[PDB]
């Protein structure tokens, strides 16, 4: 019994991380952002908004190591969630936010848009197992662990049920160049060359002007796309959007 539309921001209005858009900066850390963003949302969902924390992309990006991939050169969503269950992740906010244990260290930049920040350019930061000044508790006690991590089947209904019951998920899809230009509506690949793989947070679904879609958060800042979000065609494994969905359930802090 699933609704025709669902938006995690409306279901869990006291979980501000669900509404928050991040910026990977000049670093291919999308695999880590999709993970920590979904984990942040699920911790809040799991505690009915009694715990709301930004889980540190910095901690995952820099401390997972080779099991997750190659840092700013790209990585793997499934192993990000596994690292969360084995070693946990500390808190950390946006660049220069002074939020949490290890806030993001890569400065924001413009991702295929004209803006006020430097344009994004072509190096993974070192793993620092120590929190930033003024933050407590210590890095060891700030860790949040997952109970498990799992793949969701390549099935529209299965993915919808997973989001409906357990919160936002991480997914992956093929980026073609016409995606770069997205502003509004439901994206479908119509033109442009293949560019590579991208990992994102899926937080809902709906139908817009007859087209079924997934509601997705990009990590290219809020001046990209639809205030940082996009919608992509749902139900056809379009660009592989339904083929690499991963999630997991938090441990209680
Ligand atoms: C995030 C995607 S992005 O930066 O938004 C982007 C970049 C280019 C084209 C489209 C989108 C990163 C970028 C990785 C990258 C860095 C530098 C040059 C080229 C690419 N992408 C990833 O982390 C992806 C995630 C992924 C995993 C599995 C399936 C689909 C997507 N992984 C990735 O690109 N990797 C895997 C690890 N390997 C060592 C490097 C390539």
């Amino acid at each position: 019994k699933l609704p025709a539309s669902f938006d995690a921001r409306e279901q869990w209005p006291q979980c501000p991380t669900i509404k928050e858009i991040r910026d990977q900066g000049s670093c291919g850390s999308c695999w880590a952002f999709g993970a920590v963003e979904a984990i942040s949302d699920r911790i809040c969902i799991h505690t009915n908004a009694h715990v709301s924390v930004e889980v540190s992309a910095e901690d995952l990006l820099t401390c997972c190591g080779s099991m997750c991939g190659d840092g700013c050169n790209g990585g793997y969503p499934a192993e990000a969630w596994n690292f969360w269950t084995r070693k946990g992740l500390v808190s950390g906010g946006l660049y220069e936010s002074h939020v949490g244990c290890r806030p993001y260290s890569i400065p924001p930049c413009e991702h295929h848009v004209n803006g006020s920040r430097p344009p994004c350019t072509g190096d993974t930061p070192k793993c620092s197992k120590i929190c930033e000044p003024g933050y407590s508790p210590t890095y060891k006690q700030d860790k949040h662990y997952g109970y498990n991590s799992y793949s969701v089947s390549n099935s529209e209904k299965d993915i919808m049920a997973e989001i409906y019951k357990n919160g936002p998920v991480e997914g992956a899809f093929s980026v073609y160049s016409d995606f770069l230009l997205y502003k509004s509506g439901v994206y479908q690949h119509v033109t442009g060359e293949m560019m590579g793989g991208h990992a994102i947070r899926i937080l809902g679904w709906g139908v817009e002007n007859g087209t079924p879609y997934w509601l997705v958060a990009n990590s290219w800042n809020t001046d990209w796309g639809d205030n940082g979000f996009f919608k992509i065609l749902r139900g056809q494994d379009h660009c592989g959007i339904e083929s690499e969905v991963v999630a997991g359930i938090p441990r209680t802090d």
